[PDB]
């Protein structure tokens, strides 16, 4: 399949947490509250411009925290 798909989505995610907070990617849990992982409000900025860069998708705070946990927010970014 061509189109970015829910599993690359999670894993840029856990990758872009685990560089922000110093730990190695295949530790972040997916289904924490995000606002739980050590992020800093600069963080949330810089992940939300990585995100537009990277799908085209400007993340509103209402999907965000709506779906705010790293599996839930990869599933609607792609869903
Ligand atoms: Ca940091
Ligand atoms: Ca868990
Ligand atoms: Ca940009």
């Amino acid at each position: 399949r061509a189109e970015l798909t829910v599993p690359e989505m999670r894993q840029w995610l856990r990758n872009w947490v685990g560089k922000a907070v110093g730990k190695a990617p295949d530790s972040i849990d997916e289904s924490v509250p995000m606002v739980e992982l050590g992020l800093s409000s600069r963080d949330a900025v810089a992940m939300a411009a990585d995100i537009e860069d990277l799908t085209g998708v400007t993340l509103s705070v209402a999907v965000a925290f709506a779906h705010p946990t790293i599996e839930s927010l990869a599933t609607r970014i792609i869903e």
